[PDB]
């Protein structure tokens, strides 16, 4: 098996975490004879992989055949232990010759990758290179196995017309989870929906670009033997768009995490929270004129996509849903998270300066706490009980005066944790400047925009996404246009309620495979038959249908939702791809 | 209303608890016309009670009418918020004239109690100066309205004579929760359960004693408005012995502590579990040869009875299930604790020499700790990764050493946490002693006999009996003889499966109100149709069954076990105590 694919060592959302969580699954059922290609980027993929320079058996013949001929290959363990015995390819150590690759795809498949976008001349690159490593093993094996090739994405998409020119004997599956036309249609401010087949692919194909993108995807879609696609919605265009009909659905999976207790996850969710009120503690220094108690954790996470991953409507709903906590005279308060890499340049100011207060304020309650600490003790120990009134002195009050009056603060929290480079073209800030949205004292809710990945090893936030989304209470995603939805997929697996779309392949997923949706946590927001306003006024319903219920209420809805995690079980949702693999061994020799 | 008992301010099992749980509800449902009648003792019973000797309302002329008049009457709110203006009289302050008291019964009742047992005397002197507050509260108030006095026990008991010859206006309701004389027939070698009518009550009566105890219990009962009883069985042993058939049974409650959370108290058994493993590692000093993580925690509490609480049978699955753990080669180890008051003296020597070295070797491992984190923080401010082998020196590996060296021993951990003045005549440990049970290697089950009530400000496990029940896996109270049992109840109320008996008034309570128990932690134990040999076997055969279960099986056994709460909830099992005022009222006055 080669799951060639370009997100195995960088992480980005797509691709990189279906195969991490796949990796366990299709190693331990099979064995050693899975193997994973892909790229090599000066970022950092090498701490997370522990590279094999030195010859090592179970492929052993291409390190002292090709290696040592120019090119750059190496083996690796990933760290994690699924047995993914990774193939790691260098871009830039074989780039000298790109004049000749190009010459070989003229005279293939009349293909190639303009000089205008380094990163698809980059995957070709890459291709090129996987393709000779396959090759080398074919004829170093001695042609005795037939290796099945799966290829996920256009980014690793070359290879199917490689191999097809090559007439190599191999079973070749293509997966393409995201047609990326639909993508860049879907942010063109054009009805994507409403009708698929009066699209017209090549007038709409270089306008926009993906030309070259669009006719090697069909061209590998044409000639894979077997074609799939994530979603049943998936499927719909992949056979409107790219005429080839996917021979089966495969719905994307995760690795759940099992705990020896049902309930684990509600306390990992209470740490996570107690993490995230420090955070906010830190972030509204001199501001905490709201009941922390009675504060939900919203998010919506993922790449930047304004339009399509479903941020404006949230910030529509969030200011309707303001408004009526406002004129409802409600103590419940809602902070709201954005986490959307932009670019920055580091944080701003008044980030920092909020953890280094909220931090000196808990060093001098600390303080104060010790003294008091010894007072009672030395009373204990005598044996009199305390009249509370000859243990704290002037200082210790003195220095509480002062560290109060530091801590005071006139202008308001800021809405986003770092400092952006272009403020008056990002979206997100636009947006919340014109709903009047700046975390005010009179502002039921209160909205953070942290331009970034979360990291556990950040000077603030020290969580991981998956802590912080166990942390919050409810993950709104109410994407446009996204062909299945990972981040919903977790926030159910860890308990966390959702409000998915019927646009996505998630929502459409949970659809038919549970009656009366939405009673699981699983708040459905239809976008297709209703108009933009409409869909922002579900969702402010939705968001309120929330706020209404009480601790008791949140606690049975999270364990109704963490109860469907088996629906997206790698287990369950595995057995596509064993016959997709079925299909191709068919196709290709019994 | 008059609840009037003797353990309302001294702590005993029972009464005390009973009254404790019922005080709040009976006091929300009915308002601050609830008073309750108990003794005075010199053991720090103020502690707890807010007394009141300046004039209060709410029966304000009491205290201007008869306390400046030779006797000592206090008002008390006892630190629970259930309004429980508790009418508290002393003993020793009013003894002077039990002369004339000792006529006066002879002249009304031909009753009172001998000079042998001054706990009686005490209770009789009780009696009368409740009785006479009472009376001169009905005078102050002019007879407005028609109160209920309500009695506990024979401790309290002539108050209902003392009542009936002074023909006061009140509706008389007596509840006895246990009928001593089958109390001290069933320690008699004699069985009791087989037949009940061939019993001759005068007979038996005055050889073991309770012969004016039973006269004044009779005398109570049949001159009572209204007779009451704990369970169903309490009932059958009540009319069938004493000839006045409780009016209704009177099922007894507790005050559940609900929590937010359905888990949290899976929660509190967690901690509670870490606190009691490090009790273990404190006692099993030098010993822990055995996994930790494989130890279950079974007890038994209550009163000091062998017999009658079902300690022997304990003892004897006890040392048959270590057999069987022997001989199946299981990593299982089961720590059974026995908390039953017998008189000591002071702990022994080994115990806190125990808790000492454990503490040291956490001190010791605490300062290796600082040093670790200190060399290892800085190896982290240069910015290389620990080697491992540079950080620990020769001085800290060379109190490791001696550490390890001080620690070891050659005797066997003690079974008795105390030092007992009696060792030679304890059943616990003479049956200990010879079923071969020494804490040793070898075996699979170790005991510890804890002679003493658990309390939160012990020098060794600083838990209250609550929070230790919480934190152990099984309650076994295989008890032959008693009307009600508590500890089970609260046992399932806090969450841990518990093993009753059919001869137990929760056994029985929970036989007909659930159907095929021992499916929800309720390992119904059969008594009255099985041999001595068969019920411990039986006995036997549930502990085995507990310990093959898995962790997971663990979990959802006790979540089952916590779902039973609300049979046992004073909301649902009060409407008996209401339907028994009702009655008095019709009898006494509509
Ligand atoms: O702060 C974040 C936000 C998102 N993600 C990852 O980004 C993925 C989102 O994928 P999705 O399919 O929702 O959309 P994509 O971002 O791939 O377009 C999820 O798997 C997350 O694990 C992350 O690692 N850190
Ligand atoms: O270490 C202990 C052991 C027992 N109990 C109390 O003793 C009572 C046991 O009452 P039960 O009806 O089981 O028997 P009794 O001891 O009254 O005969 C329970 O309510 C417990 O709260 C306690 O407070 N501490
Ligand atoms: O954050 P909330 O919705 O109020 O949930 C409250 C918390 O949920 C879970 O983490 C646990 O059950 C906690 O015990 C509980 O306090
Ligand atoms: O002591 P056990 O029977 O092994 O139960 C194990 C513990 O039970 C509960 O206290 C909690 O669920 C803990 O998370 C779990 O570790
Ligand atoms: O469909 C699988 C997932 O990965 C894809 O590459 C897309 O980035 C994402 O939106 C999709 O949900
Ligand atoms: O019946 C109520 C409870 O209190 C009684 O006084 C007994 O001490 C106890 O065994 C009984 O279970």
């Amino acid at each position: 098996l080669f799951e060639v694919a370009w997100e195995v060592a960088n992480k980005v959302g797509g691709i990189y975490t279906v195969l991490q969580t796949k990796a366990k699954v299709t190693g331990d059922e099979w064995g050693d004879n899975y193997f994973l290609v892909g790229p090599y980027t000066e970022q950092g993929v090498r701490t997370q992989v522990e590279l094999l320079e030195a010859p090592t058996p179970a492929l052993k013949r291409t390190l002292d055949s090709m290696n040592s001929k120019g090119c750059k290959v190496y083996f690796g363990r990933w760290l994690i232990e699924g047995g993914p015995l990774v193939v790691l390819l260098d871009v830039g150590a074989s780039a000298w010759a790109l004049e000749r690759w190009k010459g070989e795809l003229w005279d293939t498949c009349n293909i190639g990758v303009p000089w205008y976008d380094r990163e698809a001349n980059d995957a070709v690159l890459f291709g090129f290179l996987t393709t000779w490593f396959l090759g080398e093993f074919l004829a170093q094996s001695e042609e005795k196995p037939h290796v099945v090739a799966h290829f996920h994405e256009w980014l690793a998409g070359v290879g199917l017309c490689l191999c097809r020119a090559r007439r190599l004997p191999v079973a070749t599956i293509f997966t393409t989870h995201a047609t990326l036309l639909g993508r860049y249609l879907c942010a063109g401010a054009v009805d994507f929906y409403n009708n698929l087949e009066n699209f017209n692919v090549d007038k709409e194909a270089g306008e926009r670009q993906i030309y070259h993108r669009y006719c090697m995807e069909r061209a590998a879609a044409h000639c894979a033997h077997v074609f799939t696609t994530v979603s049943q919605i998936t499927a719909i265009e992949a056979q409107h768009l790219l005429k080839r009909k996917p021979d089966i659905v495969t719905p994307n999976g995760l690795n759940v995490k099992k705990f020896s207790a049902m309930h684990e996850f509600q306390n990992l969710h209470a740490q996570s929270k107690a993490r995230i009120q420090e955070f906010v503690r830190g972030h509204f220094y001199g501001h905490l004129d709201f009941n922390l108690d009675k504060t939900l954790y919203f998010f919506i996470a993922g790449r930047y996509e304004f339009s399509n991953k479903g941020a404006d409507v949230f910030l529509e709903a969030l200011a309707r849903l303001n408004y009526l906590l406002r004129v409802n005279g409600s103590e419940q308060t809602v902070v709201a998270f954005f986490i959307m890499p932009a670019r920055t340049n580091n944080f701003n100011v008044e980030t920092l300066k909020g953890q280094a207060v909220r931090k000196q304020l808990w060093d001098t309650a600390n303080t104060v706490k010790e003294k008091f600490g010894r007072k009672l003790y030395e009373s204990l120990l005598v044996g009199s009980l305390p009249d509370m009134n000859k243990m704290l002195d002037k200082e210790d009050f003195t220095m509480m005066k002062r560290a109060i009056f530091a801590t005071q603060r006139q202008s308001f929290p800021p809405v986003c944790t770092h400092n952006m480079l272009d403020d008056s073209s990002d979206p997100i800030l636009t947006t919340i400047r014109r709903i009047g949205l700046f975390n005010s004292s009179a502002d039921r809710v209160k909205v953070i925009f942290h331009p970034e990945f979360l990291s556990s090893t950040s000077p603030l936030l020290p969580v991981d996404y998956e802590e912080f989304v166990r942390g919050c209470h409810l993950g709104v995603f109410p994407s446009y246009y996204e062909p299945w939805g990972y981040t919903p997929a977790e926030c159910t697996v860890m308990g966390i309620p959702s409000i998915s779309t019927n646009l996505s392949g998630f929502g459409c997923f949970m659809e038919e495979h549970i009656a009366d949706p939405s009673a699981y946590g699983i708040y459905i927001l239809d976008r297709r038959f209703r108009s933009l306003d409409d869909s922002c006024s579900q969702l402010t319903s939705f968001l309120y249908s929330f706020c209404q219920q009480s601790r008791r209420q949140r606690i049975i809805q999270r364990n109704r939702t963490e109860r469907l995690s088996d629906l997206l079980d790698w287990k369950y949702l595995g057995r596509y791809y064993m016959s997709a693999r079925h299909m191709a061994l068919s196709k290709a020799f019994p």
